[PDB]
């Protein structure tokens, strides 16, 4: 059924790490035909396929026993592809990378791995990638979870085989490899969250030679307590595949760590500087422009012409000529935010729930410039129902202006708060209150159906008003049931005003040191967006982002050939030696 | 943002009722800055050509300075 | 509401010959960093008698900690 051998038996059965039946096994299996489709036995059932003794061997941390298993000629390529071994977690299971050498590397036994790729009868080869095109260091990343212990053996695996590479093929670029998805280690690490992992990566520094080429991190110069270090830049700002600012900024919300990843040493710093450098200008020139577009917006539409029935003719006075400029130039930007919200839409496919979750900026312009158009639609068929179009459409041009706060940070941390605040508690405060509103409602309109509660809407609106502090209890009106009326009304006031200050009160525990943390690490990410989006647009065919320029950090390669890597440069000071 | 929201809404509501306290900015401007102190007027009571769209307008307005408000406040207690 | 010993009683492990069916927390299997417990559940969901459930769930409130009692570590996933 499964295909288990006598051979495999022996190795899930022992004890002590020792069971003499498996020698014996061997030795009759070398006396009787052939050793090699012996040791070699592997299970068939999908559940285990490709499973042998070299990954029961690795499994139970038994070092002897895999030295025997590879000295009689055992497969150290077989791949354990079945279902227990791979994704899809809907059921128990574990992924390593089906590999010897990946199980060894993603179970923290060095000496197995080191044995694997450097032993006398048939090396590993380090370069394999599996079914999915992960190779031992796409593996390494998939296992890590941004625990302590974790991080911790994963980094020092990854700093060992990523030596011992270099040293058995110096002309072999293991991170350069990628697997279907296209994503090199360094990509996958920053895709799926794994911060601990980016955190070693990015600034790692490898202090030995012959290897020192592995190095992204260097030192430029040196005096006393003040020295001059440089960040490699290679794929975070510009890679043509998959950057790291990219992957980062365009993630897709679920990302566990998608806020904390920009604050690690070199990306800060570098957001900072592109910042600085050229995006602040562009930003408030932007934001000078849909100043002036809102001002001659709303003076077009202050002064609309009064008589019915549109379109209306053009006279010959000066007004009027400076009047239908006006509406020229606000239909013309109507159309401009309509273009610009489809080409978001297309350009990026948002996948139904990243629509809202996220991306409110783009929608809230998408509608205003919605309202407009039909406003023109309106207006040239004849229609006095456009102006009301119009002003939905000007009052939701002056609260976009919102988006411009970004750019100050004071300014872009209290937009945050107040954006936070409306979508988690104001919209579970609603439901209830909305509950109780139309409960009373219904109570008085029942109750007394004339005089002002003849219909739900005036009474709904009257009832309103008492939680703005408008209300009327008067009680001039000769009612048939008065006194059953008035308890409703004091009953209605004293949950409502509870139901105010059970927010109010609940509101508080967003104070704790909470939202002023998630605040701030929000802002950076959404100026992080802004810096990427005015990079990529960049207006004037000129793509001068780059950074420090094309120094050389080591110029040894293995070969003869000197590197050049557009470092970034970090100068800092330390007082203790 | 609170002066922003209210010459936002000030010019709408100047707009869409151009007679009747809200014929020029100044006044509905001090219209509309009453809510804020609970001393409105949702009364309702003259015959203007656009309303039952004005309805809309004030409360939309009467709830977002009331959101700011809250944050205001909210905010305001980090510092303790 | 003797928590610590409900506690130790629901996920008690004795590993030693001839005595080990008074346990009633197991092991299933064991991969390399993943692996497999079994929790007895006898007389925790249903016994007719006197349930752990029915007994925390209806007591009469005086019974200091009715609220952890329900944070062991087999009872909180057996209600999700
Ligand atoms: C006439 C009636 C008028 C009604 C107007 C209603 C208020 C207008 C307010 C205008 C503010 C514009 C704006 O700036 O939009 C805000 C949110 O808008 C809202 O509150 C909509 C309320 C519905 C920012 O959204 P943003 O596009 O920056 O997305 C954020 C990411 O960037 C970031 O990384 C985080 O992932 C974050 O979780 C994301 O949000
Ligand atoms: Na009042």
């Amino acid at each position: 059924e499964t295909g288990k051998t006598c051979l495999l038996k022996a190795m899930l059965n022992l004890h002590n790490g020792q069971n003499d039946t498996i020698a014996l096994l061997l030795d009759v299996a070398r006396k009787t035909d052939s050793l090699k489709q012996f040791v070699n036995a592997s299970y068939t059932d999908s559940y285990y396929k490709g499973q042998t003794a070299l990954h029961i061997a690795i499994e139970r941390r038994n070092m002897t026993l895999v030295t025997l298993l590879v000295e009689n000629g055992a497969d150290v390529q077989a791949a354990a592809n079945g279902d227990f071994f791979k994704k899809t977690k809907g059921r128990p299971g574990f992924y390593f990378g089906e590999l010897p050498l990946s199980l060894a590397a993603c179970t923290n036994q060095l000496a197995i791995v080191k044995f694997l790729l450097q032993n006398s009868w048939q090396p590993a080869d380090i370069s394999a990638r599996d079914s999915v095109g992960n190779t031992v260091l796409h593996a390494l990343v998939e296992v890590a979870d941004n625990t302590v212990d974790n991080t911790k053996f994963v980094t020092s695996m990854y700093n060992e085989i990523l030596i011992l590479g270099a040293k058995l093929h110096p002309t072999l670029k293991l991170e350069e490899i990628t697997n279907r998805k296209g994503l090199t280690p360094l990509a996958l690490a920053a895709s799926s969250g794994k911060i601990g992992v980016l955190a070693y990566i990015l600034q790692r520094e490898i202090h030995e030679p012959e290897c020192r080429h592995l190095s992204r991190k260097f030192t430029e110069w040196a005096y006393g307590p003040v020295h001059s270090s440089l960040y490699d830049l290679s794929c975070i700002d510009t890679c043509e595949k998959n950057s790291v600012l990219e992957v980062i900024a365009y993630s897709s919300s679920e990302t566990p760590n998608r806020h904390d990843m920009l604050l690690v040493e070199p990306l800060n710093r570098l957001l900072q500087d592109k910042w600085d450098r050229f995006v602040k200008r562009i930003f408030y020139f932007n934001f000078f422009v849909y100043c002036l577009y809102m001002i001659i917006f709303t003076a077009a539409a202050y002064y609309r012409p009064v008589e019915g029935l549109p379109p209306y003719k053009l006279k010959n006075t000066v007004g009027d000529y400076f009047r239908v400029t006006g509406e020229i130039l606000s239909v013309s930007g109507g159309v401009y935010f309509f273009f610009r919200g489809i080409q978001y839409f297309l350009q990026r496919r948002p996948s139904l729930k990243s629509l809202f979750v996220d991306s409110y900026s783009e929608i809230l312009f998408f509608v205003q410039s919605l309202f407009m158009l039909v406003s023109v639609v309106l207006y040239f068929s004849q229609r006095k129902e456009y102006v009301a179009s119009m002003v939905f459409s000007l009052a939701m041009g002056w609260t976009n202006m919102l988006y411009y706060t970004r750019g100050f940070q004071q300014m872009g941390i209290y937009a945050v708060m107040i954006e936070k605040m409306i979508l988690r508690d104001l919209c579970r405060f609603m439901f209830v209150y909305l509950v109780f509103l139309f409960g009373f409602s219904t109570a008085v309109v029942t109750l007394i159906e004339d005089g002002k509660y003849n219909s739900l809407y005036s009474t709904c609106l009257e009832l309103f008003k008492f939680t703005i502090g408008m209300g009327d209890l008067e009680f001039t009106e000769n009612y048939d049931f008065k006194a059953v009326f008035i308890i409703l009304l004091l009953a209605y006031v004293i949950l409502t005003y509870i139901l105010l200050l059970n927010m109010l009160i609940a509101l508080m525990g967003e104070t704790v040191n909470k939202i002023a943390q998630e605040s701030k690490n929000i802002w950076k990410l959404q100026r992080a967006i802004t810096i990427l989006d005015t990079e990529k647009s960049f207006l004037k065919c000129m793509r001068k982002a780059f950074r420090s320029g094309k120094l050389l950090q080591v110029g040894f390669t293995p070969d003869g050939k000197d590197d050049y890597r557009w470092c970034f440069r970090v100068d800092e000071v330390n007082w203790t030696t």
